[PDB]
């Protein structure tokens, strides 16, 4: 088998054979020398030395307050920090690309296809002996034993961060415009060609869907009016495709850019809002742009509402969950002095730990409301029932679970979640613990370590055998929670670079493109720089309900 | 109508209109302020002031000769110029690329969609009062006029710099991996979906093509054996679609990667010469690697020739054109500690001003054989009768036109010329002084300074009335050539970014490829470092025959 089956090279050195049972490691531009790539260099020994742990910088972020408080208001030093957040993050990602699930190394094939999700760790070669390389059983524990025992919800673990449903929701509709697996292919691959943040859940993949769903005049899109509500239209008045039972009612399917948005009314939420939202900046640039045709107010509405998201997601969505009391900042011009590829692949890996499970709730409570799995999917009624603005009133006050801790998945997607374990199965997916070295973490010793526990780790060791066996998915969803954290230590270290990269690695956080001409003025400009997530709902939203990523 | 057709902001700024009649300037880092961003500030006052004339680099890097033959053996001074040389003409470039044909504003369609050629400069509005914005006549020139007048040509101008016709093919054949035009759509549109040097000319630029081409084993393409020598299979052999004429024989239509080299038995030649070099490069990876299997062998072979075209590219392709006494270097190590964009998209102008039409020959010379374009055109049976050898000994013997100058157009290919000039102008180019001012080049005050001559600029005169109004193509064909070279200002000072910008953005190029395990090892690797057009032959051509794109 592959000499490089055993995964010798260190320090993200890559391995290559030599003969049938011999391989050589690269060591360039790694810091370090040696057969497997282990002897650090004289600089390499002193940056080991002084870089602290991540566990070392989460502390500082969450603890002093009151010293971020002063940070958080000197522009030059908050300025500072963040250009540091960006970069320092920004160097785990390979840009441009490398591997995808079919190839282990290198290629014009893996690098050019844009239909594959790209790969932070090649796949375990098909002729190794074990799933993982040389390590572990022949064949990994039953997916539904470790399911069953260390990962499905007992009782209902809250959130110690206090995400609610409107992060819940938001998070789903947000990423699932770059998260859209070409099942008919392989969970490998996408049907985001974009690969970032277009907005194409809201407009659409391809230039024909756009057609169907736009109005084609002052650029707006198409839209409904019922009970005196803006909705989205129907697939029957634009016949553009979408995913729905036979059986739902022709008014109540909806047309929007993401075609499976039609199965939960909290998606079909955010796609209403982000549609009026789109139809309110149209006004706006229509307001400074009489001379501007169709075209041209879409195509620039569109760009602001790029911004609007990334705005949000940074210094709303991430601040939240990151439970930082630095105050982030959405600020390209922090790049611009710094080396960095504005350009992003979707990775396979990024998906992956993006499967919060846990985050979903044993009933979806509406103003005075409790709704079943059964009842939620796939009832837009609902939607209409109660309006926007209760949707939002509810969603801010209901709760969401804890992802990290163990323990927590809802039955009632049990299947999904097996899923996800199995599916990273059929990917070849390397260890949790190669991908904690190949994002310079420190690899677990036992599963204890883990969990910081000892029941659930227990359980673990009579399944795994070995903590080199561990896989990287389940581990996310029973890691050790950070102190008082929705997340443990894997979650955020590895899902960091491969968001941020995406982010800012957007063609409109380019020098050239970052400037108010390309926004439709500066009053298009301030648009994106002002967003946030409680004026989106302040502006769509009716009666202009209070909102949050965290409830009071 | 449009308030920024007559092109008021200078110095890169951007025009937005601010009402029916109304426009205002973008000056974002212009290095100028005002309304049209011509207030320079303070540092761009000095910069200005320090900045030469490109005709100033022109004169030292092909003058001191001795001096550079010193140069040229220091490597770090050596490495020092290079490093200026792919930088400072690397900020020309917008990256990611912003406009197109259809979108004269920076918008997603314009960025994602991929069939596009970019554009440098934004189209000219159509709602324009003239062709060029505001200045000259309702409609511009007969194509035919300006044509016959200063283009056709008379008697044959050699070029003074000596190229050959192993240079002229090689152009043609290089460049037509990325010049792709999708005639169905337009001439803004390309089928090169690469963009760049992916040698897709050689492989195909979708799977399906690809798979019909290889061999399947040991990572090879296929091919068939006459006279004992290798040439490309035939398109019965594999079901790969060609542009022939339907009266061409079976065994004599040839199936590559581009589907047009069966044109001229120059491309062909080409097409056989690097098919060649795949099979050799396999055959030495399987050397080192017994244990790779063919899909493997075949994408390391791909990469290592992508190499091995810019390596050439650079230091023989581009290293004789420039007419520089400087030794370029192929080193992507250059430009790590730089931002750098390893992207690129290919640009409409780049392509325009890549119609090197006097170029052509008036017959064919090969061995001792005069051929007119009429016998040459899809006649292979030229290729089989003379062999590789023959060809190449011929090619580096005949010398081929001197492009800028005027005059010099094969007036059996006018139709050509006539079209590029039509295409320029359909695709509602901007004019030459609006394109130098664009690349900080100096406008043109008059025709005559623009030929520096009398005759053919007044010739032009008579037809364009105003300098302002004179198109891009033309003017690089008529162009006031620089001392004894093949080029005037212009053609150098715009085709330059756009070229190291398509090589070095180039993946290969980036730190995480650019390393000896991308490309099967040390032994792959200097395959590209040591890869030349003297030894592409010499190892691929029987008798290995001396070859340059010089004559002796
Ligand atoms: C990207 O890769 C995928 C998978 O290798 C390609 O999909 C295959 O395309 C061939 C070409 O005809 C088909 O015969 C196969 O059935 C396809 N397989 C799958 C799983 O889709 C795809 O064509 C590649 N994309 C590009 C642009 O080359
Ligand atoms: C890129 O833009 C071109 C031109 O706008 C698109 O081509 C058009 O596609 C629509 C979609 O159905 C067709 O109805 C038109 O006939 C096409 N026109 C031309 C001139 O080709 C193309 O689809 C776009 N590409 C992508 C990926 O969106
Ligand atoms: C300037 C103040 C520096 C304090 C740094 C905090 C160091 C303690 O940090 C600890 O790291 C551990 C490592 O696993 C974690 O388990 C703990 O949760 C965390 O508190
Ligand atoms: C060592 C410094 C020598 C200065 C070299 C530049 C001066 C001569 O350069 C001249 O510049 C003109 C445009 O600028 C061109 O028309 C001439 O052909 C070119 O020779
Ligand atoms: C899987 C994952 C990991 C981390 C984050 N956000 C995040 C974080 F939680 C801490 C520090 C930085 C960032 Cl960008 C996120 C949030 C997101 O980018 O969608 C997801
Ligand atoms: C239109 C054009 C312009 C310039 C060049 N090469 C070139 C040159 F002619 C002088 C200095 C640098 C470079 Cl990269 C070339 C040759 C090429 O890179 O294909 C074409
Ligand atoms: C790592 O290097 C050591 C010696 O430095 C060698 O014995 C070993 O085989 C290498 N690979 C692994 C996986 O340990
Ligand atoms: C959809 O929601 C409504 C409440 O508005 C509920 O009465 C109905 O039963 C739901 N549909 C299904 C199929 O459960
Ligand atoms: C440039 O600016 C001047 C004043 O600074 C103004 O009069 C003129 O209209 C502007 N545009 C052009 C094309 O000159
Ligand atoms: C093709 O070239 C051959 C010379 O090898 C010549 O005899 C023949 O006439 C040419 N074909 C045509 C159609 O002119």
């Amino acid at each position: 088998a592959n000499p490089c089956c055993s995964n010798p090279c260190q320090n993200r050195g890559e391995c290559m054979s030599t003969g049938f049972d011999q391989y050589k490691c690269d060591c360039t531009r790694t810091g370090f020398y040696g057969e497997n790539c282990t002897t650090p260099e004289f600089l390499t020994r002193i940056k080991l030395l002084l870089k602290p742990t991540p566990n070392t910088w989460h502390y500082i972020l969450t603890h002093f307050k009151g010293v971020w408080n002063i940070v958080n208001n000197i522009p030059f030093l908050r300025s500072l920090i963040m250009k540091y957040v960006l970069t320092s993050r920004s160097y785990l990602i390979d840009s441009p690309p490398t591997y995808n699930v079919h190839y282990g190394y290198k290629s014009w094939e893996a690098f050019s296809n844009l239909s594959y999700y790209t790969r932070a760790l090649p796949p375990v070669a098909d002729d190794c002996p074990t799933p993982m390389g040389v390590k572990g059983n022949k064949e990994l524990p039953d997916s539904k034993e470790v399911l069953e025992k260390v990962l499905l919800r007992r009782e209902f673990i809250p959130d110690p961060q206090g995400s609610n449903m409107m992060f819940a929701f938001f998070a789903q509709h947000f990423t699932h415009q770059f998260f859209k697996t070409d099942h008919k292919r392989g969970p490998g691959f996408t049907r985001g060609l974009g690969h970032g943040v277009d907005l194409n859940h809201i407009y659409g993949e391809t230039l024909d869907r756009q057609h169907k769903l736009r109005l084609f005049k002052d650029g707006k899109l198409k839209y409904q009016v019922i009970g005196g509500e803006v909705y989205p239209p129907t697939v029957k008045d634009t016949q553009v495709e979408m995913i729905y039972p036979p059986h739902i009612p022709e008014n109540l399917q909806f047309a929007v850019g993401q075609e499976v948005f039609g199965l939960v009314p909290g998606l079909m939420m955010y796609a209403t809002i982000w549609l009026r939202e789109h139809n309110r900046v149209c006004d706006i640039l229509k307001q400074e742009h009489p001379e501007w045709g169709d075209e041209q107010l879409f195509q620039t509405s569109r760009l602001i509402l790029i911004g609007e998201t990334i705005k949000i997601v940074i210094e709303d969505y991430v601040q939240h969950l990151s439970g930082y009391h630095f105050k982030l900042k959405f600020d390209p011009e922090l790049l611009f002095n710094q080396q960095f590829q504005y350009q992003n692949r979707i990775a396979s890996e990024f998906n992956t730990l993006y499967h919060w499970h846990p985050l979903l709730p044993d009933t979806f409570n509406i103003e005075d409301q409790e709704y079943s799995f059964k009842q939620f999917l796939y009832n837009n009624s609902i939607l209409l029932e109660h309006g926007l603005t209760q949707f939002v009133e509810s969603f801010t006050r209901q709760i969401a679970g804890r992802v990290a801790g163990g323990r927590n998945v809802p039955i009632a997607v049990q299947a999904v979640a097996k899923a996800s374990i199995d599916q990273s199965r059929e990917m070849k997916y390397q260890s949790l613990n190669e991908y904690r070295k190949r994002f310079s973490l420190k690899p677990y010793t036992s599963f204890e370590e883990l969990t910081g526990e000892k029941e659930m780790a227990a359980e673990l060791k009579a399944l795994y055998s070995d903590i080199d066996v561990m896989e990287l998915y389940p581990a996310l969803l029973v890691e050790k929670p950070r102190p008082d954290a929705i997340f443990g230590e894997t979650m955020v270290e590895l899902g960091a670079p491969f968001s941020l990269k995406g982010l800012m690695g957007n063609p409109i956080c380019s020098p050239q493109y970052w400037k108010p001409s390309t926004f439709g003025g500066e009053v298009g400009f301030k648009i994106i720089n002002t967003a946030s997530i409680q004026s989106l709902i302040c502006n769509n939203v009716k009666g202009c309900p209070f909102t949050s990523f965290n409830v009071q």
